[PDB]
């Protein structure tokens, strides 16, 4: 039996992306439009500042700014949580701790509006050093990965994970990024409560040359395994 959940994904499918955000008192915005194609794993995607100059660097919000465009192989369709509370959606909250410096609180709804995998996000940032590697945009843009380790929460009918970005100052050496997850379905419908796994996800960042905004140009591929 196919889930509804499943079949909205068999194509490619449209994606928005709408952030508002406040970081030390410093509030901005972001914008993202793309698609995705859960079969390959892979999203496309150009986000916008659309307040500015962002006052945080672009690759500290990678991991806020869709896992429900993983590919899960076959064998795990059994464990994919996050198609299985489409199309009502999903709830995602995070913590992000970044070492020695001060943390995000990201709360968001991922879900379809008609056609459109939505993704609304809120995001609080505090005790952040003003000459720090975050608020004086010390790190490197180029390339983000790493592995997410997902485990059910049965108590909240979802998921929590965790999972370290590393990222690379510019001048040398690392800042890491401990995230801790929780999701819970937005329905009261049933879902798929996984085994413990993990993500593989793999991105891409990049600059369109005509874009005179400040913004970020995303390939992410992303893939369940044991
Ligand atoms: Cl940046």
């Amino acid at each position: 039996m196919v889930s509804k959940g499943e079949e909205l994904f068999t194509g490619v499918v449209p994606i928005l992306v709408e952030l508002d955000g406040d970081v030390n008192g410093h509030k901005f915005s972001v914008s993202g439009e793309g698609e995705g194609d859960a079969t390959y794993g892979k999203l496309t995607l150009k986000f916008i500042c659309t307040t500015g100059k962002l006052p945080v660097p672009w690759p500290t919000l990678v991991t806020t700014l869709v896992q429900c465009f993983a590919r899960y192989p076959d064998h795990m369709k059994q464990h994919d949580f996050f198609k299985s509370a489409m199309p009502e959606g999903y709830v995602q909250e995070r913590t992000i701790f970044f070492k020695d410096d001060g943390n995000y609180k990201t709360r968001a709804e991922v879900k379809f509006e008609g056609d459109t995998l939505v993704n609304r996000i809120e995001l609080k940032g505090i005790d952040f050093k003003e000459d720090g590697n975050i608020l004086g945009h010390k790190l490197e843009y180029n390339y983000i990965s790493d592995n997410v380790y997902i485990t059910a929460d049965k108590q909240k009918n979802g998921i929590k994970a965790n999972f370290k970005i590393r990222h690379n100052i510019e001048d040398g050496g690392v800042q890491l990024a401990d995230h801790y997850q929780q999701n819970t379905p937005i329905g009261d419908g049933p879902v798929l409560l996984p085994d413990n796994h993990y993500l593989s996800t793999q991105s891409a960042l990049s600059k369109d040359p005509n874009e005179k905004r400040d913004h970020m140009v995303l390939l992410e591929f992303v893939t369940a395994a044991g």
